[PDB]
């Protein structure tokens, strides 16, 4: 199909997305950058979608975190979410798509700005949300591996899918874990969708980048980086460590698995067969910049190897 401005897409219903794309690229993502608002919008996809429990309720990827913001943004695990919700709300009001669609669309557009990134499959047509998520559905950084895996499993994700989804932490920072150092990233390349997160979380912790007694924080290997206790544990726990290590210097796997599992997450509470595939509207991401490496001055002995079956791969270090 050909839209009114000459751009093309497989399904004509998708043409409505092109003006939305242009608006968000400039006015949400600061001219199609992989920066703060991409990171926040990607986090929002998860905090919206994971509000889904057969037992407990919630409609998944339904826009509830915007529609029912007054309730959801006050949940403890949603600390800091209010900022991106407030930023996105006027776009939802201006354009003519549901909040659920907008959240997933913005997340997919944003990820596509990141070198090494992917096009997350995107489907159009989610109805407006009809209920708020229950509280206690979003994992927290002080939760155990058993708890995180049980919660994610309740929503439909296996442990290997959880590891896949955590490639998001390659383009990510924390504002509330240690509020003395807001904006501190989880890897050394928060503008690049790469395996650095899976490398750097495996290093022996050395220091706290800010203060030393924050709940849910582990020692980091680097002054410029923060480590979550959940990521510390997931990198090392026998249930997840082998999958974690398998991401290291495996860009094709990170790409393939993140796109597939993000699509699954974007469709929680939804039925793809009732939606329209608009995947081809998402921009083509740039190729990876940089390659897998240890930080300058580090060596393999600084890696806490946690996969009995397979030794940690030999990586070069920054000069
Ligand atoms: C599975 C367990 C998870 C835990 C415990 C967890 C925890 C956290 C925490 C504590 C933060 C920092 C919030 C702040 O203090 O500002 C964060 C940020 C973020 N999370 Fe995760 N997360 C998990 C899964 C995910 C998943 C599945 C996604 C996928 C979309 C995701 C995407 C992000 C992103 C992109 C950010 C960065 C936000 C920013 O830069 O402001 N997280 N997460
Ligand atoms: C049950 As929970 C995701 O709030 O630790
Ligand atoms: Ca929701
Ligand atoms: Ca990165
Ligand atoms: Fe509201
Ligand atoms: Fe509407
Ligand atoms: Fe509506
Ligand atoms: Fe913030
Ligand atoms: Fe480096
Ligand atoms: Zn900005
Ligand atoms: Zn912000
Ligand atoms: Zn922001
Ligand atoms: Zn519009
Ligand atoms: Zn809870
Ligand atoms: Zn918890
Ligand atoms: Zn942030
Ligand atoms: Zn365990």
């Amino acid at each position: 199909a050909t839209c009114d401005d000459g751009r093309t897409t497989a399904n004509a219903a998708c043409c409505i997305l092109f003006p939305i794309l242009d608006d968000i690229q400039e006015n949400l993502f600061d001219g199609a950058q992989c920066g703060e608002e991409v990171h926040e919008s990607l986090r929002l996809t998860f905090h919206d979608a994971i509000g889904f429990s057969p037992t407990l309720g919630g409609g998944g990827a339904d826009g509830s975190i915007i529609a029912f913001d007054t309730i959801e943004t006050n949940f403890p695990a949603n600390a800091g979410i209010d900022e991106i919700v407030s930023a996105q709300k006027p776009f939802v009001a201006k354009h003519n798509i549901s909040a659920g669609d907008f959240i997933q669309f913005a997340g997919a557009v944003g990820v596509s700005n990141c070198p090494g990134g992917v096009r997350i499959p995107f489907f159009l047509g989610r109805p407006d949300a009809v209920a708020a998520s229950p509280d206690h559905l979003v994992p927290e950084p002080f939760d155990s591996v058993d708890s995180i895996l049980a919660r994610m499993g309740d929503a439909g994700f296996s442990p290997v899918e959880v590891v896949s989804l955590l490639a998001s932490h390659s383009i990510a920072a924390a504002d509330k874990v240690d509020p003395s150092i807001p904006g501190t990233p989880f890897d050394s390349t928060p503008g690049v969708f790469d395996s650095q997160f899976f490398i750097e979380t495996q290093l022996k912790g050395r220091l706290f980048p800010g203060t030393a007694d924050n709940k849910g924080e582990a020692q980091s290997p680097l002054q410029g980086e923060i480590r979550l206790q959940s990521d510390h544990l997931l990198a090392r726990d026998p249930q997840t460590a082998c999958e974690w290590q398998s991401m290291v210097n495996n860009q094709p796997k990170i790409q393939n698995r993140f796109a597939a599992t993000m699509s699954k997450m974007a469709l929680l509470g939804q039925d793809k067969t009732k939606l329209i595939d608009c995947s081809d509207v998402i921009p083509t991401p740039p190729a990876l910049v940089g390659a897998a490496h240890l930080p300058a001055g580090f060596s393999l002995s600084d890696v806490e190897q946690a996969c009995a079956a397979t030794p940690f791969p030999a990586l070069t270090a920054d000069p």
